[PDB]
């Protein structure tokens, strides 16, 4: 029947800041919508400051990407909270989440083919008009002629003229300067204005001492890992893989496949039950909605529903075929020994870092130094509100209680108990009994340490991840010096990691 | 001017999947409706579950409050997202937790002349590919259960997708719900079609123990009990709890966690943060009550600055209170293994065993030590799951903070002075292990016994008694000076501190 006069569950202003509530990391808050630049299939996302001073904060944070653009279906798909094969993106909340976390007020430029949009959700209109819903202006303009695309004339004249009011940009030549700010044919654009303030009114990201980095602005502990307080080092591990540039004020950042750059990685295929349980579970919940539509045909349109969804049934039988087990890679942990932990990523998204498992929980010497990184997919572990936590807790701490019996495991094996706990670590550079000190830094132990560690580099166009027989520059695998892969049309070469067997 | 053409932000099926991933803790998410129970100021919450095997997980749980109920202008704010010294100010916490905990969750309320039941179904929403959030919302009067709406055939689809998808398939089965609420007003939230494991069990286990709700798994012995028993975690759950919390029919013995330590000190430390955001929250209400009377000078807007003034009256009456936080440490001797930083925001719990100062560092110092802080708002803010704080660096300064001042108890309490293993093993810690529970030998278990005062609440009055030495009144009371309910309550007199 028809359901139009029933109650709806609406949205108040409150709750963009409830849902911003959920990052206590900041940076977490910054990793959804480089998240979302992923999700774009972008190659570069810029994260800039403009310097305003009329606005709070002093500064706008700009997240730039050329990834694939929104329609106006799309954008006004981001304002329904919620959605409807390696993508990010799956509770559809998560750009809201964070730059409100950011932010008080943010602006979206979008691009794709011939329709550009802008998205402009303001925190600041609603105070000033004292509006309880959360009313967001989405103008479409034609990205090639620049005329007004939209079925209501004096709708598209309210959301510009509300646009020009408490957007940075009053007037439509400084809308269309941002909307020419995306270079290509399509991209996204995502402004965030009046930032929130700490007490003492200086704004929570830092882009004052450190001009090519976003930093946390408090003061740095001995034991403060540098992903939590440098936005440079937790987007270089913010991806399993990142085949996105990431520009932090227009220098790229170092991004790094962390098992690449361990001393000795090797890795572990650990079969969970929770992967083939869940695997044989999707299977029967898609097959109960295949077999209602089946009868539902059973005109052209519901034939055609369950035909298209037919397939998606064949798909995941398939992915039956593939064995469920879990890439559990560990290394050793040598140009900085005292930052070691699991690194839990859930579907190519670092989503719990620095984590103790193991003999890492306890007190004592050995066990030490080493870096666990995994890739859980979604039918494994689904993230939290924020993506820092992960939302069954029982199966994440059965992981990470198998995790830290693959990382006794890795520890026997490679005999480092058998040859000197002492002895090695005092041959690669570490000196001092302090752990949280850093290494000797002289020629000899710099080159033992970068021995062991193939230098790993991105190229700049291609995107493949190169290696080089021994904040980044630009990089083309032209001046590769190796023949194999001095050219940009070659095959990326894939880590080779040895494999360790685990009972 | 006008913004009815307008796009709006909408709420999609999947949202309330997205607000139910908040909660790593699932205790977390029953407590968020204990809270709005609290703040529906009752008496005692009935947490019960409902044996329903055609049902999701095998049984019902049911939340049944005493409290103020709802009407139907707050009972349809209870689904507008975001709303209003009440611990909910989020307006999200009952909708994020019900979800969490169950698939669906009915819910009956009554206050005044009227009762209203709330249904939300994520199984209605399934089973007929509704994209939207589309909430039943019938009301009916509370004497004469006529249907009480301006939209009959909206209350005739509202009650026959109630009948459909609730396990209350009938009228007679909706009002024996409605009647299942005692008093004039209260609430009973019922969540059903609870989440699964990978065995197909329900994730909270009512079977191991009667009268407790448990997370279903092998607990290992360094599980904290308020992670793996709600009876446990909703005993510490709040720093005042009037509340009678009833888990299964059996009341929980609740306690403020303060005065069950051994030798507590009170530390009054004066917080920069709490005076800047008291300074900031004067200039900030009157800004927005000038503004108000300006355009009120058309009713509803002297009605808009009346309540703004009431509020920017208020905070300037908070401004001249002395702005310091209470920390008060004890240490915790029936259990030295369950030591760490018990942080209340408004009088609700967040952080639990946090291990702060020197219990950083893996030592024998500063064990078995129990801090307790009730953090205002005006200091900081909950996070979506109410699980932790949304300024994680103010968080950490109020934990540097209180290591310095745990240090600062540790050197007050003699201990440095009168022998470390000569402390512990006198009061029952013979063993050299630390997780182990102290020994049940008589003379150890009455010296443990006679440091901490009993202190346990009246069932009527809901005061809190201290016992010189069930369900309990202050009848009797052997001290003759509160063997009565119409007594003055007596607070626990711990000493105060000083720093440094
Ligand atoms: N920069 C962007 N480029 C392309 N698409 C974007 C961009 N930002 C947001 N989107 C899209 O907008 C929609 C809503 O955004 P949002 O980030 O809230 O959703 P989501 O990525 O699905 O959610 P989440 O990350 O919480 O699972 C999504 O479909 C997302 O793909
Ligand atoms: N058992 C109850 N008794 C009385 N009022 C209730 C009860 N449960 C919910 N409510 C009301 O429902 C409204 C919205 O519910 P919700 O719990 O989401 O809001 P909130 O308590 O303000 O939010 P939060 O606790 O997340 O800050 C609240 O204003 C609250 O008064
Ligand atoms: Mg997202
Ligand atoms: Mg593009
Ligand atoms: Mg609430
Ligand atoms: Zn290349
Ligand atoms: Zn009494």
């Amino acid at each position: 029947t028809n359901y139009s006069s029933l109650n709806r569950a609406q949205l108040t202003f409150e709750y963009l800041h409830t849902n911003s509530t959920t990052h206590e990391f900041l940076f977490g808050a910054l990793a959804e919508l480089v998240d979302n630049a992923r999700d774009a299939d972008a190659t570069r996302i810029d994260i800039y400051a403009e310097r305003r001073e009329d606005l709070r904060g002093g500064f706008m944070l700009c997240f730039l990407d050329d990834g694939a653009g929104m329609d106006p279906s799309d954008a006004a798909s981001v304002i329904q909270f919620g959605k409807a094969s390696t993508q990010i993106g799956q509770y559809g909340n998560g750009l809201k989440s964070g730059s409100m976390r950011i932010g008080k007020d943010f602006i979206l430029f979008t691009k794709k083919e011939d329709t550009m949009t802008c998205l402009f959700l303001s925190r600041t209109f609603h105070e000033e008009e004292g509006i309880d819903e959360v009313i967001v202006p989405l103008p479409t303009w034609n990205a090639r002629t620049r005329e007004p695309v939209t079925d209501n004339v004096e709708k598209f004249a309210i959301e510009t003229e509300l646009i020009y009011k408490y957007s940075p940009f009053r007037t439509e030549e400084e809308v269309m300067t941002q909307f020419m700010k995306i270079p290509g044919d399509s991209g996204t654009l995502v402004i965030i204005f009046n930032l929130k303030l700490m007490d003492n009114g200086e704004p929570e990201l830092d882009i004052i001492s450190n001009p090519r980095d976003i930093q946390m602005a408090e003061t740095s502990p001995e034991g403060t890992k540098p992903e939590r307080r440098s936005f440079r080092a937790y987007a270089a591990v913010l991806y399993i893989d990142p085949r996105m540039r990431i520009f932090i004020h227009g220098h790229k950042v170092q991004t790094k496949r962390l098992s690449c750059c361990l001393y000795k990685p090797r890795m572990y295929k650990y079969t969970s039950s929770r992967f083939k349980t869940r695997a044989e579970q999707e299977v029967k919940k898609a097959e109960h909605v295949a077999r209602i539509a089946e009868e539902k045909a059973r005109a052209i349109t519901l034939r055609r529903e369950a035909d298209v969804k037919k397939r998606i049934k064949e798909a995941k039988q398939r992915a039956l075929k593939e064995p469920k087990e879990l890439n559990f890679v560990f290394g050793v942990n040598i140009e900085h020994r005292d930052l070691d932990g699991m690194f839990i990523y859930n579907c190519s998204r670092l989503i719990k870092m620095y984590e103790k498992v193991g003999p890492q929980l306890e007190g004592g010497m050995a066990c030490g130094g080493v870096v666990g990184v995994v890739d859980v997919p979604y039918l494994v572990l689904e993230p939290t509100h924020n993506k820092q936590d992960f939302a069954d807790a029982k199966e994440y701490r059965h992981l990470l209680r198998a995790m830290g019996e693959h990382l006794a495991q890795y520890w026997k094996d490679i005999a480092i108990a058998q040859r000197g706990i002492i002895k090695f670590w005092d041959e690669f550079g570490y000196l001092s009994a302090n752990w949280n000190q850093p290494p000797s830094s002289e020629l000899r132990y710099k080159r033992r340490r970068a021995m062991e560690i193939p230098t790993t580099i991105q190229c700049d166009l291609c995107l493949k991840w190169r290696t080089l027989p021994f904040y980044p520059d630009t990089w083309v695998c032209s001046m590769n010096p190796d023949p194999e892969q001095d050219r940009c049309e070659a095959s990326e070469q894939k880590q080779k990691v040895p494999l360790g067997t685990f009972r």
